[PDB]
């Protein structure tokens, strides 16, 4: 292919639980090398593994935390980011158990923010750094959840828990009927919807629910100009499930993400992209059109070995996969003279039941994406301010 999936192995550090029990730390980093040792030191070996990068603290003190989160967007964040802008399709996912870092790595916390807000904010002081009359930059967003193979829209202001209906189309491939990309022009708009979003997770039975999948994703349409060219870069970034074991199909989309990577590591026939939600809709980004990094985090005490093995192993699979990413060039323009096109001849074969209601699909896909910038921007503005008048009626 082109391009191998880049492998980060990220090991937080010792937090006071496992200092004050005296829980004996196994993990520890040699470079780009990552060391596991036995928990009681018969087959009590030192097992070695070797990644693209790996990123450690010495301690939880706010200097080594600040530190980490600028280590691991400089080393990751970007290099997607150029990859955006260079018209590329980029993706990052986190995997690793409850507890190890893949919410503290993608999204992060106030004071220690993560890649997603480092991201989102370099995006838009790039383009507002190099937008002039003759280049223009279009940014869009959405935030999905995908729990019991079923999604919901995360920036809707009405958390409704109402699932959106996953399509396939011949032309456009899988998608989420019904899902919101919204305009954004200025980084506080998605900060707002990032905030809200983070806030309309599903909840566990007793604290959100670590079951669940997040999908945040940014699109990067930018335009040069008697006639203008354009380029449309797509960032994925995904905060997995736990990857623990169990302590129906709620866990069908992680199983299925480790069944694809294992297939990939060794014309999708055998990979089985469309066993689940998150593998199929996330298709693309794993031996696909896209450039691909995954972020494993792992715990450093013993009492998490056996996961944090199983983590390595997993990691140590996905560095063999082999993505084949170009540069999108004018996709949108392709994308609606195809649907034209479909429309036309589903039309024609009309005259001759699952046609009756493909070519209203069609034309709604159509109309949807012919949607002029002002009336989405309208339309941002209007969810915004009643996301401001939500909080009226609750004041
Ligand atoms: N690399 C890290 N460095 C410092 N603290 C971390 C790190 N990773 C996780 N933590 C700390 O442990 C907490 C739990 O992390 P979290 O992102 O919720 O894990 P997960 O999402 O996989 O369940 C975090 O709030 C953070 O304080
Ligand atoms: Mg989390
Ligand atoms: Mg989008």
């Amino acid at each position: 292919g082109d391009s191998k999936v880049k492998v980060a192995v990220r090991v937080r550090p010792m937090n006071r639980r496992e200092i004050d029990l005296h829980t004996k730390c196994v993990v520890d980093v040699e470079a780009n090398k990552v060391i596991l040792n036995p928990i009681n030191t018969a087959r009590g070996q030192p097992k070695i593994f070797a990644y693209d990068h790996c990123f450690w603290s010495m301690d939880e003190s706010v200097r080594e935390k600040c530190a980490g989160q600028d280590d691991v967007f400089k080393c990751l964040g970007e290099n997607i980011l150029q990859n955006a802008f260079d018209g590329y399709n980029a993706c990052i996912f986190a995997y690793g158990q409850t507890g190890s870092g893949k919410s503290y790595t993608m999204m992060g916390t106030a004071d220690q923010p993560g890649l997603i807000p480092r991201l989102c904010s370099g995006l838009f002081e790039r383009t507002q750094k190099e937008e002039n009359e003759e280049q223009s930059f279009k940014v869009e967003v959405s935030y999905m959840e995908i729990y019991n193979e079923k999604v919901r829209d995360l920036l809707d202001p009405k958390g409704s828990r109402q699932t959106l209906k996953v399509r396939e189309h011949s032309v456009l491939g899988p998608y989420v009927d019904g899902l919101s990309k919204l305009a954004v022009t200025s980084y506080k708009d998605i900060e707002s919807l990032m905030s809200e979003g983070n806030k309309s997770r599903t909840v566990a039975a007793t604290e959100e629910s670590s079951r669940s999948h997040a999908v945040f994703k940014i699109t990067l349409t930018h335009t040069l100009y008697g006639t203008s060219g354009e380029k449309v870069g797509k960032l994925s970034l995904v905060d997995l499930a736990g990857s623990e074991r169990a302590t129906s199909n709620i866990n069908k989309s992680l199983t299925t993400l480790g069944l694809v990577i294992s297939a990939l590591a060794d014309k999708n026939k055998f990979v089985p992209y469309r066993d689940s939600v998150l593998t199929w809709l996330l298709k693309d980004s794993l031996g696909g059109n896209s450039k691909t990094a995954m972020v494993a985090t792992v715990s450093p005490a013993a009492d998490n070995y056996d996961e944090t093995l199983s983590t390595l192993r997993y990691a140590d699979r996905a560095k063999h996969i082999i993505n084949h990413a170009v540069v999108n060039e004018d996709p949108n323009a392709r994308i609606i003279r195809d649907l034209r096109e479909e429309v036309e001849k589903l039309r024609e074969q009309l005259t001759k039941p699952e046609l009756k209601d493909r070519l209203e699909e069609s034309e709604k896909l159509i109309q949807e994406m012919t949607v002029t910038w002002e009336e989405k921007l309208r339309k941002t503005e209007e969810i915004a301010q009643e996301r401001q008048k939500q909080l009226e009626s609750h004041h």
